[PDB]
């Protein structure tokens, strides 16, 4: 039994499918987002523009976020030094959980070291709290959701993406006494489309199911207080559990769930993924809390307005260059190439020729045959930045 | 169903077993560790001494760690803004990974958002890279290891804690052509005992198995450079994969594995837990890197010598007092109470009556019937401090 052989086989398999990923070493320039320094593999340094990042509103450089972080470092040190149970519970975590509960108008919130962990731990743990739980999952749910859903044995049903008629057909066929939970996303990361929240909620109420929504690509960005798409549509009260991140629009790190005190307490008491891990550094919690708080204000709205419009302008200018990109009406702008090697070929050209950094997206992040570039215009991608990008794209494609 | 009823039943169940956990809201005072402010449930504030923390060497307040963190915040901002693939790979992560690789004298290292995630992702992904892998796991392995080992379907064998005779018996009975991996800890968090690294490595070599060691409660603290117990015993070259944390003795946050470039690249390319999650904030990576680098030096050794001795003194003083204290020769000092409700009472009294904070440890962190207090003396727990605690436990006790 030669372990190295097997490793080589597994690696070679990636190259043969043209999906081996090469990371890009960068350093974002605080105060000058979206500018970053690219550390080229040949040791050189090049100024670049980040066009595919997930700090959607540039909160990673916001002076109020950084002030809160610098203060916390000075007050309590670098980390918490423990799990939530063994000394790692700080006022910074309580405040942050209250801030999140308030955002989603829920009794409680629970903070994990990432939205990934939150989804994985919570979905799996619910199978333990609700013996016989059947989980209905949107075919394009995120990996973390799929992972949580499968982790522990138990019934799952996958419904065709956004297909509520399929959802209802599946659920009506199931044992009417079984606990049921429907898990889906408000904004899907790669297509940039919206989940039909009202219709799913309607189905959940009709069949007595819990609803679980991942608003990871929505929080900070939609709704008058940045609480997400359900807030935008006035449906937050119809959602049982919210899952969110503090690492994207909020610009820091970590994730959470928000739900009733009963739900939060059960999860925190039973989920190994919550119990057995060091709690988030107080400075992270400080920064994230400041971010959420800020984005709840009229000043936050300004950032959302600017993002919406920059996205709208970019899409307009790209279609005008004779470029069909499917515009599902969100802030995410995907350009589908449809082959992983072309996708990297094109991404290499933007990077080197133009300083436009947009990572090539392939399997398993997107289905095979749907590989793409994924632009994420933020408030800091000003009108001239946009014009810069379109002229790059035009000049590129004129090859 | 009625979902609220089931939740109540699940919560009531905790109370009935006397294991419902009440968290303690604290704020450590940077520059004055182990002092912290306890935010009492009644709104009051009280000065306390942390005695159960995992920032084992007080690196959480170290000026070089904090300097690097402040610097990074100013250079690149609050977070990375992406997954490792989508813009989240920074020079700070590369440097950190190299720093860790060097620590364990391995070709490569891979950083996850926690040692938990590292264990869970790696152990499960290994089943995918080595079809038919049989994993042999110490009965007292950490939850994260257990979670990783069972995540994907596949053979597992649990050996009685530290029992190498049992390990060998199990492994000799299995198909001799199957890929095998043995997974164990160098220091077990709750007993404070040591894994028999040499004997396990010997078995591994004899039966052609990979060795996977979790040194989470050892890195920064054992070996001349703080690389752990395998470094201490000159066994680092016989270990295939190391798992470690940046959140305990290193004083920051996050975890990692260290192994060959091949091993790291395979895991990185196949593990959903690595792929689909935002990368560690550059400031966290900056701080951790500074921490490891510092603890590699003679000045780091000073902190280890101080910790070892404070631990030695505390155990001596507690035996002297007649406490029920298990001593397996590590820096962890467990006092077994053996009942989750009395463990809470003793702990509650200690806090509100004497400003001593030592969380009651119950199931599922430790087996039922073995609930306990777990003292973690650090270099900042000076001789006066120790004197303070012993006097308090004596007065208790009564
Ligand atoms: C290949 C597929 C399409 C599904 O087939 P697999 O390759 O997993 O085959 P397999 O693992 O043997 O089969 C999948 C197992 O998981 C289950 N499964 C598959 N899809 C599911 C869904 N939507 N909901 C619930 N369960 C699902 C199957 O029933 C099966 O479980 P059983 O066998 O037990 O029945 C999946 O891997 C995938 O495409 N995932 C996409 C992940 C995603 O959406 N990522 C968003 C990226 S956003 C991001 O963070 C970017 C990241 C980056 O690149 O940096
Ligand atoms: C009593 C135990 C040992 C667990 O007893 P359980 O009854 O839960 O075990 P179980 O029901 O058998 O668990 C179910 C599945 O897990 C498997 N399983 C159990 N132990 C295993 C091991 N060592 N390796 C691999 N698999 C294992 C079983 O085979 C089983 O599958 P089958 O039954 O189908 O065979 C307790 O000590 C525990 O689980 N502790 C968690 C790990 C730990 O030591 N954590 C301390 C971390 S210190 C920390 O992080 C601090 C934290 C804090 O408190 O905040
Ligand atoms: C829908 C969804 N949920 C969760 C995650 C992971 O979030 P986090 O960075 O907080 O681990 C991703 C982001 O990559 C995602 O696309
Ligand atoms: C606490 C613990 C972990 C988790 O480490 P984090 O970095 O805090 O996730 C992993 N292994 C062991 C043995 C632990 O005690």
């Amino acid at each position: 039994m030669d372990y190295n052989l097997a490793l080589d086989k597994a690696i070679q398999k990636l190259h043969d499918e043209g999906r081996y990923r090469t990371f890009i070493d960068i350093e974002r320039e605080k105060g000058a987002f979206p500018k970053a320094q690219w550390n080229r593999p040949d040791g050189g340094k090049q100024d670049i523009t980040v066009w595919c990042g997930n700090d959607y509103l540039g909160m990673g450089q916001h002076p109020v976020v950084l002030a809160a972080m610098h203060e916390a470092l000075e007050a309590v040190g670098a980390g918490s030094g423990g799990t939530r149970n063994i000394s790692g519970t700080t006022a910074y975590h309580r405040r942050l959980e209250a801030e999140i509960a308030g955002l989603h108008q829920k009794e409680a919130a629970l903070v994990f070291s990432s939205a990934y962990n939150a989804n994985d731990a919570t979905l799996s743990t619910l199978r333990v709290l609700f013996p016989g739980l059947i989980i209905y999952s949107d075919s394009l749910n995120h990996a973390s959701m799929i992972e949580g859903i499968k982790r522990n044995a138990g019934p799952k049903r996958i419904f065709r993406h956004n297909d509520v008629a399929h959802l209802r057909e599946l659920i009506a066929a199931d044992d009417p006494a079984a606990p049921k939970l429907i898990a889906f996303e408000s904004v899907y990361s790669m297509d940039g489309d919206f989940g039909p929240i009202k219709e799913i909620c309607d189905i959940a109420e009709e069949f007595g199911a819990l609803t679980y929504i991942d608003e990871v690509h929505a929080v900070g960005m939609y709704g008058p207080r940045g609480a997400g798409v359900a807030e935008r549509d006035g449906l937050m009260h119809r959602i049982d559990i919210f899952n969110g991140t503090l690492a994207k629009a909020y610009g820091v790190f970590g994730g959470y769930i928000a739900a009733s005190a009963r739900m939060v307490d059960a999860v925190r008491s039973y989920a190994p993924g919550f119990i057995f891990s060091t709690s988030l550094p107080p400075a992270i919690a400080a920064g994230a809390q400041a971010s959420i708080a800020f984005l709840k204000t009229a000043e936050g709205q300004k950032l959302r307005d600017a993002q919406q419009m920059h996205a709208k302008v970019l899409k307009m200018r790209l279609k005008a260059l004779g470029m069909p990109i499917i515009d599902h009406g969100s802030h995410i702008v995907p350009v589908v190439i449809g082959d992983p090697v072309h996708t990297k070929a094109v991404s290499d050209m933007l990077l080197s020729d133009y300083g436009v950094y947009v990572q090539p997206i392939n399997f398993p992040t997107v289905p095979r045959g749907t590989e793409r570039l994924r632009f994420t215009p933020s408030p800091v991608h000003d009108l001239k930045q946009i014009d810069g990008l379109v002229h790059a794209m035009d000049l590129l494609w004129a090859r």
